[PDB]
């Protein structure tokens, strides 16, 4: 096919076009991006005197463990303690282990920071060392540190010790431990709370993020981060919704919450940790606020909304407010960040097409109040576009689609027929999740993708060529979900997978990275692809350099050739770069073969006329200079 490129740009490509969608799913927060290594670190939101309260915790030797509702807790936000007792007639190391989130990576080049709180509920004459460390799950110590404690310590006391392993472990089958000498400790009871173990973090931020995951997200070149949900924003009930103010300040004041994916969230990854990550990566937020609906189906009545509207104003003031003018803005300053953060976009709710009966008054009342406080923010509606009719008129809508790979190439012209009437569209969640059109959300046996495939990535890439062509009205787009712990999964496929030790970049990750890193600010019109065909392309140009990015998705089973005609331009470079992602249709990156499918980069001859043979199931980028 001959593709003639117009030397005259039609529109500017928004700076925000490609970004990330985040919620705590598949242990993407706790156990994922948040660097904390201990699971169930503070017994948040568990029922005392149950086995489930002791999740991830195990005795060493004859230790007796129970999670209790502490008559004197370390904080009212953390009402549960671990009650540790050593039987009389004991000797040798006695204590407990934390198995982590299906392991702990022990690396000799890393310094770890361990901490815990303890007290003796009854004053005793105990005198001896409290040792913390890292061991193999077989029981051999890889790193340790200790401090002297006394049984007269009846007040809650924090212990802070560093750990230096000298060996890396051979695998991630390792545990954190806390022990005393069982002879010195025989008959003793100690209450413990609020445990923590951190590795070195991204940009050395206190309470920060896991470095290999954070660097992988930065490598994609994203322009925005949508957070904190997603379903995980909404709660099962009004009482279980995400609340900003429960995620800020001391870890002793963060109660945690049961999220929407079966596990407790510590809220250790809270609002200030998010905002610091954006500052550290150059991403801007698309921040959601809770809008009066929860996933059990309850809408708050219109006359019940006012306190929830004020809580959304407080959340925004924390991000952008003048510290002299509000308590939340003064709180951000008191936490070490008096400058406001960037915030241009706020999403009102999540998937309110499920609650469209009440969204018109929830939208009206939230946006009337929030727009008056923050005239400079763009508020994004979450119902289906224009049905129901909202007031005030939304400037933007969030559109989600999960479909087959074939649907994505067949619908690359989704936005071409939309009116240009001042509304912008956010593709806030998309993915090709299954080859089964009639059971998309089923099992792997019935066509669900365990991991993205070359087929799914090339379909998504065809759909993305249409997002770019229509970027006069499409301002932003994010694959979802972003992250997956391979040992605790509620949804597949996901963009980036990991275990306690390593990260797997999917085919879909490489497609997102190829699109986001090779994006100009000028859209160059070209010959239109066939509407419903397998072969798609989009051309953009960097106004300052004349770098010209030709993106080509062949989502079909046969090779196709393209003849590019750039004879309108004054000058085209004699050479260009080629970046290709291709492989067998059903090939995936997996924990067993994590680099099965990776892009190949080369340099090719180009000029005003050149030909490219797009392999079956491929995503290609050709970069030339034009003026
Ligand atoms: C920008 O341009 C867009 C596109 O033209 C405008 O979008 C239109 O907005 C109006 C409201 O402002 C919508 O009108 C409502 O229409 C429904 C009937 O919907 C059905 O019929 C439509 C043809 O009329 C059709 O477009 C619809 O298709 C959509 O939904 C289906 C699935 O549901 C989907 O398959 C399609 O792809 C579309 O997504 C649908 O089949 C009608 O019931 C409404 O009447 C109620 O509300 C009005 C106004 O308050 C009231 O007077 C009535 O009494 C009643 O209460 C209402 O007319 C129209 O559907 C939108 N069109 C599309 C394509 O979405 C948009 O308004 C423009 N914005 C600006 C800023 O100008
Ligand atoms: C995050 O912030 C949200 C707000 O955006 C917080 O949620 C709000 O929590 C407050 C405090 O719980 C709650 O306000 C109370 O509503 C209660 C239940 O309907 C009222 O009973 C209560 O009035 C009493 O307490 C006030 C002081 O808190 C007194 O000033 C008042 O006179 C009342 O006093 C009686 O009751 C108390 C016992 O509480 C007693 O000491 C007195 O002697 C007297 O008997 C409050 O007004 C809000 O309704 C909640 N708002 C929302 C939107 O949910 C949330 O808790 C924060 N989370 C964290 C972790 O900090
Ligand atoms: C045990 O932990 C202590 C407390 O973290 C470590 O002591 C710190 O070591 C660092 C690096 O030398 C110093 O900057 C801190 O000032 C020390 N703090 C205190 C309070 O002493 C000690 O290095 C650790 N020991 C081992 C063997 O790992
Ligand atoms: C976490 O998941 C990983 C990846 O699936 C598991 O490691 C695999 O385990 C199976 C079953 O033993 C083996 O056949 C594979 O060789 C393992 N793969 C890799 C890449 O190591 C791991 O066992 C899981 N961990 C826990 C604690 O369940
Ligand atoms: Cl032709
Ligand atoms: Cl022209
Ligand atoms: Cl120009
Ligand atoms: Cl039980
Ligand atoms: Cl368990
Ligand atoms: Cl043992
Ligand atoms: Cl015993
Ligand atoms: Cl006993
Ligand atoms: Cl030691
Ligand atoms: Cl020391
Ligand atoms: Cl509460
Ligand atoms: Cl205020
Ligand atoms: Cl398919
Ligand atoms: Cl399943
Ligand atoms: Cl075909
Ligand atoms: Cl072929
Ligand atoms: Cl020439």
């Amino acid at each position: 096919v001959t593709v003639t490129v117009n030397k005259n740009p039609s529109h500017t490509v928004p700076s925000t076009l490609y970004g990330l969608m985040f919620e705590d799913i598949n242990h993407s927060g706790d156990g994922g991006l948040y660097a904390e290594l201990l699971q169930n670190r503070a017994f948040q939101q568990v029922t005392p005197n149950t086995a489930a309260a002791l999740a991830a915790w195990h005795p060493i030797s004859n230790a007796k463990l129970a999670v209790i509702q502490d008559p004197s807790p370390v904080s009212n936000a953390l009402p549960n303690s671990l009650q540790f007792s050593v039987p009389s007639g004991s000797s040798g190391r006695v204590g407990f282990t934390n198995e982590g989130f299906w392991g702990i990576k022990v690396d000799s080049t890393w310094t770890y920071k361990a901490s815990l709180f303890f007290r003796f509920p009854t004053s005793s004459s105990f005198s001896g060392a409290l040792t913390v460390g890292l061991q193999t799950n077989a029981g051999r110590v890889l790193a340790q540190n200790s401090t002297q404690i006394r049984g007269t310590t009846t007040k809650w006391t924090q212990i802070n010790l560093e750990l230096h392993p000298t060996a890396s472990a051979p695998d991630v089958s390792n545990s954190f431990f806390v022990t005393i000498d069982g002879a010195a400790g025989a008959g003793q009871t100690i209450n413990f709370a609020m445990f923590s173990l951190f590795p070195p973090t991204f940009k050395n931020r206190p309470n920060g993020l896991r470095a290999d995951i954070a660097e992988t997200l930065a490598e994609m070149g994203p322009s925005f981060f949508r957070f904190p949900g997603g379903n995980n924003l909404e709660g099962q009930t009004t009482a279980t919704r995400w609340q900003w103010n429960a995620t800020v300040g001391s870890l002793l004041d963060r109660p945690g919450r049961v999220g929407d994916w079966g596990y407790v969230n510590t809220d250790g990854l809270g609002l200030l940790e998010y905002l610091q990550f954006f500052e550290d990566t150059g991403m801007e937020p698309i921040m959601a606020v809770w809008a009066g609906y929860s996933l059990g189906g309850t809408s708050l009545a219109e006359n019940q909304l006012a306190p929830y509207i004020q809580q959304a104003i407080d959340q925004i003031n924390f991000v952008i407010g003048d510290p002299a003018k509000s308590a939340p803005a003064a709180l951000r300053a008191s936490l070490g960040h008096p400058e406001p953060f960037t915030l241009r976009f706020v999403e009102v709710g999540n998937e309110d097409f499920f609650a469209a009966g009440s969204y018109p008054y929830r939208w009206h009342d939230f946006v009337t109040a929030l727009q008056a406080q923050f005239p400079q923010i763009r508020f994004i509606a979450t119902t289906n576009a224009w049905n129901p009719v909202l007031s005030p008129v939304p400037q933007s809508y969030d559109v989600h689609v999960y479909q087959t790979p074939t649907w994505f190439y067949q619908n690359a012209f989704y936005y071409d027929g939309f009116q240009r009437n001042g509304t912008t569209y956010f593709e806030g969640e998309y993915a090709a999740i299954s080859t089964n059109a009639n059971d998309l959300f089923g099992t792997v046996a019935d066509g669900r993708l365990a991991f993205p495939t070359v087929q799914s990535a090339t379909g998504e890439a065809a759909f993305m060529t249409g997002l770019e062509r229509n970027s006069d009205i499409v301002f932003a787009a994010s694959y979802a979900p972003l992250l997956q712990h391979v040992n605790s999964t509620q949804w597949t496929p996901d963009l980036v997978s990991y275990d306690a030790g390593s990260v797997i970049k999917s085919t879909s990750f490489f497609a997102q990275k190829l699109f986001a890193l090779n994006k100009g600010d000028q859209y160059l019109p070209s010959t239109l692809p066939t509407n419903g065909g397998t072969l798609h392309w989009s051309i953009t140009r960097a106004s300052s350099s004349g770098k010209t990015f030709i993106k080509i998705a062949n989502a079909g089973s046969s090779a196709q050739s393209l003849t590019f005609q750039l004879t309108q331009f004054n000058s085209v470079s004699s050479t260009g770069t080629l970046q290709v992602l291709t492989g067998p249709e059903t090939a995936s990156n997996t924990p067993e073969a994590p680099q099965a499918i990776v892009p190949k980069t080369s340099t090719i001859g180009t000029g005003k006329t050149f030909t490219y043979n797009a392999p079956a199931f491929s995503v290609s980028v050709i970069t030339v200079t034009t003026n």
